[PDB]
């Protein structure tokens, strides 16, 4: 094959997190996602890849959890830092930089690194809505907390923490819109609806329809102007039964026609700066088969977020051989 | 805030598949009584009621099976009902066959004269005992409530103490996919409006719900008995079901009919059968049919995906 | 009353997975005879049709895997297909791959002429054998049957029978998912109309059999030829297929176009393809494959999720 509709220019970087929340086997994510055969599809699309391979991450020894909660403050900070860069140095080359999970953590780091594209959106797919303040918080997981810390107006309800000096408020309150919403805890709650962060929750999904949901999405962040997306999708946004191996599963998510749509009019608007894709968790399966579903359905996304569709057409067709 | 009451009815006698009467405890031991408690209801249970048997009550014109048993232990529950709905209770009622809305309706009629119904199944479950072909007492209680009806429902034994209660403006069904010839015969002429799987496909469950409520409670307000079956829900999320029919509402649909019926603030009593747990292949499956039929009590009651039932004020400062 | 003709085509040399040949057993065994017949239909059974073995059948241009067996039982099934379609009856086909679509539609357009196509299928199934990267004839046979691509469709051992019966404007795809690149060309520049799993995302099931109807039969009725493969569903709704493809149609939309394709009351000819037993991990996973097709079959000649396809006009009174 030698003709595409569009060549992109992928960067495609492994952060096996383990320590932004407490169920142990969501490091094992990024080789599963790669065993599955994600180079070899976004190979077929015709992608300029860039590979910046499994990170390896070192943990703090003396880290002490803030306010007696906040498991794992330091370690969780300083490998955000690291990957900021990692993800800005991809951008600025002219890459749209997919990061592979892991937990939903390595957000802070992949948003602010895209932000060193100053008027960029973010489209948060989740089941949860990980917007919890280090006080507002009750498991004490920072994989449950990384939008609070990127948002502007959330900058005098978060105090500073030990190894999140680095962090700069880069997002506002209209540049963030979520989708898939149906496991919101009451702080949480009152954060959305008070600072006019406008989502899409399952039930908005229910009464609209995965189009209407799509096209207001862009109505709301690129309708002013074209703005460089940032698209944090996690695998939980699905229902339990698609994606199994994830840490927080909430029954009633996204069809795989729903998930796959979604990557496919994030790839229409060809304004996809950089891609997120986290809990992908292999130790939490009952069978083969449920542990090779969630991998190739990750895979997918990514896929379909770089020309992949049902209908085809991502490769171009030369000629019918005549007899 | 609201007050809700809880009737547990161990009742099999509907119908001829056993283990629908350890409905109520599996509810139960899904933490129902503990989910209700963390929305902010003032709870009252009610207990799991011991029905008076009937030793001498078999097939009756050698079609309609256990009569006499299905008409008593639905007089028995109608009191009960009526003494929740009394004191200004939510009556919630767990099945057991769907045969015992002969009971809750009849009870919640006692105090509400201008109640309408909400039935969620697979099934119209309005045969007479006439026209069904089983004899299975759970797939007629809508003949026995229905006023229209009365002049084609013979007088049954044990069910003399019945009286027409609901006119056919008053029920609006949701989710039907396995409906009998006579069954549509009397759902088509007499207006009884119905929205199928197939209205649902061709519609959405939003527009279902927004029809709905303009049918009962568009030109004024209503108390709502919620008639909700387990079956209503596809085989693959309701397992533990004695007449699974495919193609059934997916977990997002149910929650939704739960969700509208709550935001009108007019819900008085809601009735949760078939959910029988002997039936499941395994235990997970048992527990799959117990936890959805829980999520939907929760639903109906404030319980939604947005999370805004425990109100937040204010935020902490460093 | 529906003149019904079920033919049992154990096709299997259309593709290399083995099983795909006891797929019109399995139907039957799920019931198809018996659902026909409650339904009011006048039936005919033809069996299974035993075709003429041929053992010395070497690939073509070393690629296209044993053509003169497919193209031999192809001819034999096109004149049982005539036959039937002469007697007045709707020609049902139980498969068998896909590549028995040719022998089906051919013998179709022997008396209808005009007839059209709906090819729901997760495949377009349209790869000339110059495009095939297979070699798989199952997932050639629109090729052969298309009138514009006949320049580009060389002449197989065993396929001259065949004359292009169909243009481009007549046939419709319905559930596209997995679409080759010389399958998408074909599609975009011969101007195939289609309705992948995405077009039924973004305008709902309802609009897609509205639009098909009326590229198809907008402008005069036509006998409709619906080609059905059962891999255009999701794989956990139908798991027993050779080529299964995620994201496909939902049970209640299979039965929605299934549905509409009866309203017209058009529908001349059904074949139920690609319905392999083996393929199935547990017993229970073929008879849900089976009965799902079964519910297909019956939905496309009166079965309904309303129930009114048995006529009731008067209610039995006491
Ligand atoms: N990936 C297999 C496809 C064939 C499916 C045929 B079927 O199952 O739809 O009949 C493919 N396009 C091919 O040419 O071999
Ligand atoms: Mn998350
Ligand atoms: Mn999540
Ligand atoms: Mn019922
Ligand atoms: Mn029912
Ligand atoms: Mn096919
Ligand atoms: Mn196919």
């Amino acid at each position: 094959n030698l003709y595409f509709q569009s060549v992109h220019s992928v960067a495609v970087i492994g952060a096996p997190f383990s320590q932004g929340q407490k169920r142990k086997g969501v490091e094992h994510g990024p080789a599963a996602i790669r065993e599955a055969g994600l180079m070899k599809r976004l190979s077929s699309l015709g992608c300029h890849l860039k590979d910046f391979g499994d990170l390896s991450f070192t943990p703090v020894p003396k880290d002490d959890l803030y306010n007696n909660l906040i498991v794992n403050p330091r370690s969780v900070g300083l490998a955000n830092q690291e990957l900021a860069e990692v993800v800005s140095r991809a951008v600025s080359d002219g890459y749209s930089c997919v990061t592979l999970g892991g937990d939903h953590s390595l957000a802070i780091g992949t948003i602010s690194g895209h932000a060193r594209c100053p008027d960029l959106c973010v489209v948060w797919v989740d089941a949860h809505a990980d917007i919890n303040t280090p006080l507002t918080t009750s498991s004490g997981n920072l994989h449950g907390q990384p939008v609070s810390f990127l948002l502007r107006e959330l900058q005098d309800k978060v105090p500073q923490l030990p190894g999140f000096s680095w962090i700069k408020p880069c997002i506002s309150s209209a540049s963030i819109v979520y989708i898939g919403l149906r496991d919101v805890d009451p702080p949480e709650h009152f954060i959305l609806k008070n600072y006019d962060i406008q989502y899409f929750s399952m039930r908005d999904i229910d009464r609209l329809g995965i189009q209407k949901v799509m096209e207001r999405t862009f109505d709301l962040l690129i309708g002013k102007r074209q703005r460089p997306i940032h698209l944090s999708f996690d695998i939980d946004a699905f229902d339990p039964t698609l994606a199994p191996a994830t840490g927080t599963p909430v029954v009633g998510g996204l069809t795989y026609r729903e998930g796959m749509y979604i990557a496919e009019e994030i790839h229409n608007t060809g304004l996809l700066s950089a891609l997120d894709l986290v809990e992908v968790n292999p130790q939490l399966a009952t069978s083969e088969e449920e542990a090779k579903t969630t991998a190739n359905l990750a895979v997918d996304v990514i896929a379909s977020s770089f020309g992949q569709t049902r209908e085809g057409g991502h490769i171009v067709y030369d000629q019918l051989p005549t007899p």
